[PDB]
RNA sequence: UUUUUUUUUUUUUUUUUUUUUUUUUUCUCCUCUUUUUUUUUUUU
């Protein structure tokens, strides 16, 4: 379990889109919060043409 | 001089069957009178 406090924005996605990466090599499923609305799809269209399926 | 967030119309389909109209009651029952019975025959 991991706890970040950091003052870039991207600078805290890389181990998001590490443990991202991760979970395809597992199988598994992740969630992902973003609490406003522009930030919610933002993410999304950065890892679609990225990789995989969001 | 009044910002930000609160998903939506159940999933499923590629199961076998070798019979035949109907169907099941009603009891014994005093017949009145000129008769033997006439008769061939011919014209259809």
């Amino acid at each position: 379990s991991v706890f970040v406090a950091a003052h870039t924005s991207a600078g805290k996605t890389v181990v998001a889109e590490y443990a991202i990466a991760l979970a395809q090599k597992h199988m598994t499923r992740t969630i992902y919060t973003s609490p406003i609305k522009a930030l919610s799809n933002q993410k999304f269209r950065d890892f679609r043409n990225t990789f995989g399926d969001v």
